[PDB]
């Protein structure tokens, strides 16, 4: 299993402009649009991203490219955050899945504010970090999401996936 698979899972595909649970524009495999509350700007950021008049729906093609664009910023900003690298490189390649999933869900700002659990994954204390990851509004907003990214940071296996 991978980052791809398991992000299309979690944040499924639909191909007119949505609102997620908080509230904000989306569209595709959760690409964020805008947090501002008006559609009008989601669907000018949205021409912009794509390059075309879109009216609000793209095709899955046009998903894809946007999901892989995503994936990959991801990634970059991993890479370049002082904080979240020596985690990552610390982690296996299940667990890397994992931390990019948050990534990808809040910001690489939004990730490296886990203090206490980021310390506890690069010691290894995966059922301490679980305890530390679930006090947090993240888990109270996506409760079931966060409960499987849990459990893989917690097993290091794709269980929670099946």
């Amino acid at each position: 299993m991978n980052i791809f698979e398991m992000l299309r899972i979690d944040e499924g595909l639909r191909l007119k402009i949505y609102k997620d649970t908080e509230g904000y524009y989306e569209i595709g495999i959760g690409h964020l649009l805008t947090k501002s509350p008006s559609l009008n700007a989601a669907k000018s950021e949205l021409d912009k991203a794509i390059g075309r008049n879109t009216n609000g729906v793209i095709t899955k093609d046009e998903a894809e490219k946007l999901f892989n664009q995503d994936v990959d910023a991801a990634v970059r900003g991993i890479l370049r955050n002082a904080k979240l690298k020596p985690v990552y490189d610390s982690l296996d390649a299940v667990r890397r899945a994992a931390l990019i999933n948050m990534v990808f869900q809040m910001g690489e700002t939004g990730v490296a504010g886990f203090t206490n659990s980021l310390r506890m994954l690069q010691q290894k204390r995966w059922d301490e970090a679980a305890v530390n990851l679930a006090k947090s509004r993240w888990y109270n907003q996506t409760p079931n999401r966060a409960k499987r990214v849990i459990t893989t940071f917690r097993t290091g296996t794709w269980d929670a996936y099946k």
